[PDB]
């Protein structure tokens, strides 16, 4: 009964200009300046994160990628993430794990912490891959379990692209179930999650939905989670660059409030909401899901 609705984890130090590049790195900035902007959602408490500590990363990644990581290093550990490998990305990266760890411990006391930042879902242990350098999600879940050893951790990965990391790094775990709904056609190299859903081009809200909600009766079917990972991605928005699934604002918000709703059915759930990623033509519109699925995750 001491729990709150929602709070919000976030960094300025996130945002980069990637220049040409297709990812919006500076999408966080905006989303938190749309609730700045919000007369009710400007009253929801906001975490300010530190660097994660060398030894959690450890929990996930191997000795050898950490070195390359932080010395700059282009080797076969570093040289598959697609970006660029500098100070800033660096800081930026180890920020945003410091974040999806606080938004964890958060989860004591908030029904759902929403991260203006990470999902770092494509992350391995020994490679950098899919724009991912740190797996934000798998550290905060390494520490979650040290703390509740009994407990369970569900990865909603709903995102256009496959969380293959975290499907490799849960494989052989039985407290951890990944689940991911995306575009089959798509990186990455797909591993096997718990529970795939793999998806056509063109998808529609109605049929995405449907499997959507088929797919959390399967999952409860056979594991029932303390903590919930949702990846809430932009990038099976209809105006999407890099995905080809026709989701609309409204269908990405139904998404969003499936989610919502199957968690506040289970009492005991708490949830953390990773953006991952959002390749919208109009950058505007990207910042615009993220922050209605804020908003969703707020209602009354
Ligand atoms: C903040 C600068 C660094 C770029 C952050 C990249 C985050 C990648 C997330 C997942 C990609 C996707 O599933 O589409
Ligand atoms: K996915
Ligand atoms: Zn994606």
């Amino acid at each position: 009964k001491h729990l709150e609705r929602i709070g919000l984890v976030y960094h300025p130090d996130y945002n980069l200009d990637l220049g040409p590049h297709v990812f919006p790195a500076r999408k966080y900035q905006m989303v938190y300046d749309l609730v700045k902007r919000d007369s009710k959602l400007s009253n929801l408490y906001i975490y300010k994160p530190d660097l994660a500590k060398t030894k959690d990363l450890s929990l996930v990644h191997t000795q050898e990628f950490l070195d390359d990581f932080f010395s700059l290093n282009i080797t076969e550990r570093t040289q598959y993430s697609e970006l660029p490998l500098t100070k800033q990305i660096v800081h930026s990266f180890v920020l945003a794990v410091g974040g999806t760890i606080l938004s964890m411990e958060l989860a004591q006391k908030y029904k759902f912490v929403y991260h203006i930042g990470g999902g770092f879902h494509h992350s391995m242990p020994d490679r950098a891959e899919g724009f991912c350098y740190l797996n934000d999600a798998a550290i905060a879940s390494k520490l979650y379990q040290k703390e509740y050893p009994d407990k369970k951790i569900l990865f909603i990965d709903l995102d256009l692209h496959q969380g293959n990391g975290n499907s490799f790094i849960f494989q052989n775990d039985p407290d951890v179930f990944t689940f991911s709904m995306h575009q089959e056609n798509l990186y990455p190299k797909k591993e096997k999650s718990d529970l795939d859903i793999s998806l056509e081009e063109g998808i529609g809200d109605k049929e995405y939905l449907e499997l959507l909600e088929k797919s959390l009766r399967k999952i409860e079917s056979d594991f029932k989670p303390d903590l919930i990972f949702y990846i809430a991605g932009a990038d099976p928005f209809e105006g999407d660059s890099l995905g080809d699934l026709k989701l609309t604002f409204q269908g990405l918000r139904k998404r969003d409030q499936i989610v919502r709703d199957f968690a506040y059915s289970l009492n005991d759930t708490r949830v953390v909401i990773l953006p991952a990623g959002g390749y919208a033509k109009d950058f505007y519109d990207t910042v615009t899901i993220h922050y209605n699925t804020i908003k969703i995750f707020a209602a009354d």
